[PDB]
């Protein structure tokens, strides 16, 4: 197991990319700490109790041991408490896998403040608070470990009609460019993925579509296909969620040990695109 | 006169770079409209009051220009707008966006508050959206396009130990530049940073700041500071100054730069091209 | 006047970008060393400068009121340009700002260029720039009066670019030369920058082998089937910029107005690199 | 055995970077095509015939064939004769590593024309040699394939006293992109590697060093190259490129395409 003997943080684990993201790094050895809001201004299906439970399945399922919470990324407190379980559990937390967080839409003069705040609170100090809760433990331990920031194309470009979700994860890459700069002399990694179109409910959600295709009374999955078909270099409309944790869990190992300061695109060429 | 007969709104305008945004634009011929909080806050160095924002109105009117100057906060959107609707009853448009510098303090990732972030973000982007939002619609209607200049910084394109949520706030800003230039461009409003890197302001160069960069030092002084950012500069200077910033600034403002379209210009002495 | 006193060294001087450069930075007042090759390569679909096109742009820089020295030279070859800059030296006394323009290019997939592209490509892009540099520098370092270098480079330094591999590549190397020299002579005072423009209104960048390329459906496609083309490129309407954008980008970099601008590589590109 | 069935085309396969690319894809499963000029204006140890028979010997040992042949990358004649022989026993190449090239010193007023010639020869157009010789069989099987530039910190950043290198380099960069944009629609992924210090002659030669500290060994790069990763590190080995390079190649990395992946300990983000 390349990750034998590590504990993974993971945000967002009840379904989607965070799922993913647990079931990979079960399947290479780490044990793993999950939390998600477990709750439904968000077009698209968010995380329940019961898909939570069913990632805890398909990690006992990989022979490994986790420890799933309802917690708040949003609320340092909430978060410390699930860490604080963790560590007297697991002695230890490795990595830290700070998922990809939330978006919905409209023009720069069309924004709300409501959609600011949301989007920032959520995207860029819920990533911070992970980063606040974990560190400390991880530095004290004395062993090293990896923060993986799970970002987006849209942390580095622009994304018109979603201009507060892009400067969330702009925001992102400054909080992970500068805390390589802090905690590396700890031999702790600190990287970014940054997924363009992905296979998830949140990246292809009817509301987003339209907002893309606003002549399209209902935009399906086949039109979804062809729009972002033509943004990849790669014959395909999207990559998977898989994907995006395969660089995950190899940005963890040792095969990666002294990667650091990296924004790596899953995007299949959309951010190469002439 | 580069820009005669237009209209420029800057923000954080009693002193320091908004200052001397407001007078390098009226010296080329604009009318401004110039806001600032006028209030001392969480932070370690002198910002603007409303006797300093008295003077950068004697300023402006030296130079022959009109200038509307309000107390305003760009955390607060209503007003902001209040002020949009005073100038453009009184001069008809706003041309120019000049989105200024914000705030800043200093913490590792493990130790800063959520009131640290929670302030900065408000201030430097949040502040920077709303006063995108409150001067657009007027801009887009008038239908002769016009310039969004975001005062950002070098951080807004590295990383900052001990300055994450800064860095964070303004790699925001050019993340928020790069959308609005995509959703306006078709407009002929143009859309684009400065990125100054160490500046001869007040809020670049104060002790607290210092002290993190030297903390050996008891009380850090300005030739301490000339000697520690000299080296982060290729060309032979400590840092650039205001004026600088507010060159690069008025170029892109003018029919000179009338085609440069989601660029940020770094005004920093070779410090992000440094090897 | 904010360039009154200056001397500037402009390569590809005869016509397109190369001219409103001389034109543009005569109006502010600086005096002109203008080369160009003035030759019509035959590997190039487009008209190059010629003799008569150089002369041209000497009478539009006097017209001015500027002095100007205009000489047939190649930048692939050092002794030639050496020769330029001992001629500018001995009339001129100095040279203030070196403008490395956008030199040549033509078109082939990966597999399908030719060693003699490569070749000829950066020779004449890449080499030749850095032989301006070698030739101009000595003097400009000697007198300690600063300066600027400025390469006018493309979006396509920035970017990759399908079906011109070895145009992008020189001017990816261009930057990657800008940014070593800004590390090495800034101290001198000597400043360093690229303008980086997309789509502009010249021959070089709107000729008609270049956009069948592009449009390969069409047979003979016209200036308004490039104009509906790159128009979709900039985010601001227009089709592409023009020669006199780029040259005032260059002209305020050489002012003090820019003074401490140093390693910036400016788009001039309508929004095209920014494009999401 | 993530690399199974694969053939990987590596350049300057004699030693160092090169060497280990082609045990580190023959650990994985690879067959492996080795070139090196095999031969010695440049400050350090470079690849002979002997250090090519020791990388045939490390690669066999791993159970895997290789045909390993002495070539010039700035011939492409010289190129094309390799591959076509590669295809006339393993019938295809599915992974070409373009690795590493040459440097020397000088800064811009005091290189030479043949420091830029060699250098733009052996960095850039030997690395479109390459990509000319194999691509054809690779776009014409359908399977799709990989293609990895070894580049550097300075095809992303400038570098004083080296700017031809950087030069290169940054060409390097330029090629990877206009290619991504050719050959992504034939599932052929292109990405580059772009390591900082790393643990070899080519990188740690004395001449080099020198040119970095003019006021004077290894442990003098040692306290010198630490300085610049954020990592507690001198430098990466050259296993850490080889490591990246192979999961590139992988099913693990199938739609990464046109990305420039730094292994660098943190030198490019350091503030
Ligand atoms: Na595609
Ligand atoms: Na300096
Ligand atoms: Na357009
Ligand atoms: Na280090």
């Amino acid at each position: 197991n390349r990750l034998q003997g590590k504990v993974a943080f993971i945000t967002g684990a009840a379904r989607g990319q965070g799922r993913t993201h647990a079931v990979r790094l079960a399947q290479d050895g780490a044990d793993i700490v999950a939390i998600d809001l477990c709750r439904q201004n968000l077009d698209y299906a968010q995380g329940s109790p019961e898909e939570l439970k069913e990632t805890v399945r398909l990690v006992e399922e990989q022979g490994r041991r986790i420890i799933a919470r309802q917690a708040d990324v949003r609320d340092l407190a909430s978060l410390q408490a699930v860490v604080d379980e963790a560590l007297a559990e697991f002695g230890h937390i490795d990595i830290l896998v700070s998922n990809v967080g939330i978006s919905n839409q409209g023009e720069v003069v069309s924004l709300t403040d409501q959609q600011w705040s949301d989007i920032l609170q959520t995207n860029l100090i819920g990533a911070w608070h992970a980063c606040r809760a974990v560190l400390p433990s991880m530095i004290e331990r004395g062993q090293g470990g990896s923060v993986i920031f799970v970002s987006s194309t849209v942390g580095l470009r622009g994304a018109p009609g979603q201009s507060h979700y892009a400067a969330s994860k702009h925001g992102v890459q400054g909080l992970m460019l500068s805390l390589a700069n802090e905690v590396g002399r700890h031999n702790i990694r600190v990287n970014s993925v940054n997924p363009g179109a992905v296979n998830t409910e949140m990246a292809l959600n009817e509301k987003l579509l339209k907002m893309f295709l606003p002549h399209l009374e209902n935009p399906t999955r086949e039109d979804a296909a062809e729009l972002f078909s033509q943004l990849t270099l790669l014959p395909i409309p999207w990559v998977e969620p898989e994907d995006v944790s395969n660089a995950v869990a190899w940005l963890a190992s040792d095969e990666a040990r002294y990667i650091h300061g990296a924004a790596i695109p899953v995007d299949g060429g959309q951010l190469a695109r002439a």
